[PDB]
C-alpha cells in the first residue's frame, strides 16, 4: 500500500431494517436458529480449516 | 497497490429491509434455520478446507 | 495495481426488500432453511476444497 488514499477496505454500511414480526414461536432441540440483523467486517483470515462468519452453522462430523 | 485512489474493496452498502412477517412458527430438531438480514465483508481468506460466510450450514460427514 | 482510480472491487449496493410474508411455518429435522436478505463481499479466496458464500448448504459425505 502507498500514497493511494480513500481506501474503502471491507465496510458494511447503511443497513436499515424495520420489522413488525409479531406472534413468533421458535422451537428446536439441537439445531441453530438465527434471526435479526447480522454483519461482519473481516479483512484477512488465514489458516487451514478456518471458518469465518458462520451463521446458522452446524457440525456433527467425526 | 499504489497511488490509485478510491479503492472500493469489498463493501456491502445500502441494504434496506421491511418485514411484516407476522404469525411465524419455526420448529426443528438438528437443522439450521436462518432468518433476517445477513451480510459479510471479507477480503482475503486462505487455507485448505477453509469455509467462509456459511449460512444455513450443515455438516454430518466422517 | 497503479494510479488507476475509482476501483469498484466487489460491492453489494442498493439492496432493497419489502416483505409482508405473514402466516409462515417452517419445520424440518436435519435440513437447512434460509430466509431473508443475504449478501457477501469477498474479494480473494484461495485453497483446495475451499467453500465460499454457501447458503442452504448440506454435506453428508464420507
Amino acid at each position: 500500500l502507498y500514497v493511494g488514499s480513500k481506501t474503502k477496505e471491507g465496510v458494511v454500511h447503511g443497513v436499515e431494517t424495520v420489522a413488525e414480526k409479531t406472534k413468533e414461536q421458535v422451537t428446536n432441540v439441537g439445531g441453530a436458529v438465527v434471526t435479526g440483523v447480522t454483519a461482519v467486517a473481516q479483512k484477512t483470515v488465514e489458516g487451514a480449516g478456518s471458518i469465518a462468519a458462520a451463521t446458522g452453522f452446524v457440525k456433527k462430523d467425526q
